[PDB]
């Protein structure tokens, strides 16, 4: 699935991310933006045998089992095709793992590199929420 920008604020706002761990709701939909331009079916081989998943891009490395990324861990404790359903239940469980583990959303390569330091509000005008 494709999710449209407001869509998307509206299902993050609804599962529970608007200002979680005091990231607000324009952060998260530029993070997806960047990283999965809203495709919940987004996937992203890394140079070291791991992948991203979906529209959050969360990395096979850490917190998600796919079965081929070796000496890896599974935080999340869900398989990577969890995190490419049009449901986005999965992926925000899990960006909420990670969003607590110490570094807040530089765990997300494109929003500390395309989102953190911009308007992020700007992402979430015109939604009506
Ligand atoms: C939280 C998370 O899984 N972030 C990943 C990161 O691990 C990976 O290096 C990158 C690849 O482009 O995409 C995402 O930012
Ligand atoms: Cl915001
Ligand atoms: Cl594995
Ligand atoms: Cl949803
Ligand atoms: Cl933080
Ligand atoms: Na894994």
């Amino acid at each position: 699935k494709v999710f449209g920008r407001c869509e998307l604020a509206a299902a993050m706002k609804r599962h529970g991310l608007d200002n979680y761990r005091g990231y607000s709701l324009g952060n998260w939909v530029c993070a997806a933006k960047f990283e999965s331009n809203f495709n919940t079916q987004a996937t992203n081989r890394n140079t070291d045998g791991s992948t991203d998943y979906g529209i959050l891009q969360i990395n096979s490395r850490w917190w998600c089992n796919d079965g081929r990324t070796p000496g890896s861990r599974n935080l999340c404790n869900i398989p990577c095709s969890a995190l490419l359903s049009s449901d986005i239940t999965a992926s925000v469980n899990c960006a909420k793992k990670i969003v607590s583990d110490g570094n807040g959303m530089n765990a997300w390569v494109a929003w500390r590199n395309r989102c953190k330091g911009t308007d992020v509000q700007a992402w979430i005008r015109g939604c009506r929420l």
